């Protein structure tokens, strides 16, 4: 008997949520553990700031994890789905922390079951909480590890440890701007058009790319002063300068020629062992992650998974269980170096496990997922909101056009599009779509071909 309860809050968006609007309809991204309930044990618990779409849960139902039609009704009875009381836009566990009433159901359910188990995007004070408060222990919770180890620095010396290639750097925090200044200046520059220089404040709360800050070390060597000489900042001056004082950053070159943005996904069992999961070539355009592919670039995939793998066993020595992502950079000749640690689960995870699902398959070897006749699986996976015109459509319609024009994914033929996060359509007209064809050109255009169908009037 397990009892598995799903809250993918995204608790280090404390701004984000306040902005990108789709961000409450994000927790829907849970709906890839749907195939859990294959055991027939497994019971789950779905809680989302905005309440799932009937339709959106008959797609995953049928379209996505293909039930028989016989379990079907017992898969559904093992099934919940839960909204806080709150309708703030607020991460989702605190939410449901607020919610007393909500937190006592959820104890009561893990009390009645055997085993509990929390499954959530980032470890958090709330999620913590929840798992002490409930008697489910997070899946990926454990909040002062990830403080500790998932900062910048914290990453970079792992990093090091593992002996992954980073960027010239410290990883050592700087709590005033002189020290940040003297980090700049004894740095290893390198011939660049415009040499740089990148401040990363050290907090996981300001985890991608709000922390970054980067300046041009000419702007400095004139004027004294951190703030004078930014090229990006995207903090409040006062803000980021609190934030030196209080957390510090960490300092790191600036590799200025990226073709490639690679990104390796690990996880570590309780008993330490640790799994490469997968390896994709996100694209950080404009570090929205509008999305990213799979496989990893078949040049440098292999390398990447033996970098991974060195990774998790560091992270298993130290201690962590659960999951990590590794964020890379390819720079010119230069090669292929980690530039971010992550303690937590990242994009690709959830999109990785909704084409297991698709596929029927796990990842496959140590790398490179292939279907039932052991012929491989090439996936595209995209963010893409345009208010203008998906707004118009509501999960159910947005299903039947892809059944009509053959665009969705049949299991006879092995390739198609599915969708995720449907119940932003109507509200934000955000929607995820992943493609899965025999060649990855072939995925490409599959899903270039729904992006014409969606972006439409019809
Ligand atoms: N050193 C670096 N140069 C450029 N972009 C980066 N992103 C993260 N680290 C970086």
């Amino acid at each position: 008997g397990s009892t598995k309860i799903l809250i993918y809050a995204f608790n280090y968006a404390d701004r984000m949520l306040e902005e990108v609007p789709y961000l409450r309809y994000s927790a829907e991204r849970s709906l890839c553990f749907l195939g859990d309930l294959r055991d027939p044990g497994t019971r789950l618990v779905v809680i989302t700031s905005e309440a799932v779409d009937p339709a959106t849960l008959d797609y995953h139902l049928r379209d996505v994890f293909r039930f028989d039609e016989p379990a079907l009704a017992d898969v559904r009875r093992r099934l919940t789905l839960l909204t806080p009381a709150s309708r703030a836009a607020r991460p989702l566990d605190s939410l449901v922390l607020e919610d007393e009433a909500l937190v006592e159901t959820l104890r009561r359910a893990v009390a009645e079951r055997p085993a509990g188990t929390i499954v959530d995007f980032s470890a958090s004070p709330a999620t913590d909480e929840l798992g002490r408060r409930t008697g489910a222990t997070p899946e990926e919770g454990d909040h002062a590890f990830v403080a500790r180890w998932g900062s910048k620095s914290g990453g970079k010396e792992i990093c090091l440890r593992a002996g992954v290639a980073v960027p010239g750097g410290t990883s050592e925090v700087l709590r005033s701007e002189a020290e940040v200044v003297e980090a700049i200046h004894r740095l290893s520059c390198g011939t660049a058009a415009a040499r740089r220089a990148m401040v990363k404040l050290d907090a996981i709360t300001w985890a991608a790319s709000i922390g970054n800050v980067l300046i041009d070390r000419d702007k400095l060597r004139h004027t004294g002063d951190l703030v004078g000489s930014a090229e990006v900042i995207r903090l409040p001056a006062e803000e980021f300068r609190r934030e030196l004082a209080e957390q510090g950053a960490i300092v790191e070159e600036f590799l200025e020629e990226i073709t490639d943005s690679p990104s390796g996904l690990g996880h570590i069992e309780r008993d330490g062992t640790v799994r490469v999961v997968a390896c994709h070539d996100q694209v950080l355009s404009g570090g929205q992650y509008w999305g990213c592919r799979f496989p990893a670039d078949e040049r440098w995939r292999p390398e990447i998974t033996d970098a991974v793998r060195r990774t998790g066993e560091v992270l298993s020595g130290l201690g962590h269980r659960g999951a990590f992502g590794v964020d890379f950079v390819v720079a010119g000749e230069r090669g292929l170096l980690a530039v971010e640690i992550n303690l937590r689960k990242v994009g690709p995870s959830h999109v990785v496990r909704y084409a297991e699902a698709l596929v029927g398959a796990r990842v496959g070897a140590d790398g490179m997922l292939r279907g039932a006749d052991g012929r491989p699986v090439y996936y595209t996976h995209g963010r893409l909101l345009e208010p203008e015109t998906l707004g118009k459509l509501n999960p159910r319609t947005a299903v039947e056009r892809l059944r009509a024009e053959g665009l969705l994914y049949r299991h006879d033929t092995g390739e198609g599009v599915a969708l995720h996060v449907l119940g932003a359509l109507n509200a934000c007209g955000f929607v995820e779509l992943t493609a899965l064809a025999r060649s990855p050109e072939a995925a490409d255009g599959y899903s270039r071909a729904a992006q014409a169908l969606l972006t439409g009037p019809y």
